[PDB]
DNA sequence: CGAAGGGTTACTTCGCGAACACATGCGAAAAAAACATTTTTTTATAGTAGCCGAAAA
């Protein structure tokens, strides 16, 4: 739902939320948060896009059968982006 | 009669003090040399960076 202190110390906290049981260790949103929204949200996104970037590098490296020349082809593509 | 050898007074620039108590060798280019890294041969061992599948809705 949103960030709100539902309950604690009595049962599974449910005042304004979508939780219905205890042992919330799995995903660990439980009560509410009011600290570091966007700078901590856009960190796993950056990590995930860099991992997909390295995976598509590993996929492109199958075609050109030269590893370090594929790395120089990558930096040649990014300096084509630089001249763009 | 005129150029030259001391001889001094005159203008300018450099050395000290101001009470008497109280309680607050240094820096910077390089150069011979004693020296470690860095290996690769495993290799026992835990896990810690990073990677997809069987599980739930």
């Amino acid at each position: 739902k949103k960030v709100r202190d539902g309950e604690s110390a009595k049962y599974f906290i449910d005042e304004e939320n979508f939780t219905m049981a205890e042992l919330c260790k799995p995903n660990f949103p439980i009560g509410q948060i009011s600290e570091n929204f966007e700078k901590s949200k856009m960190a796993k996104k950056a990590k995930l896009e860099k991992r997909r970037h390295l995976r598509e590098l590993r996929m492109r490296a199958r075609q050109e059968f030269k590893p370090l020349h594929s790395l120089t082809k990558e930096e040649q593509e990014e300096e084509e982006e630089k001249r763009k």
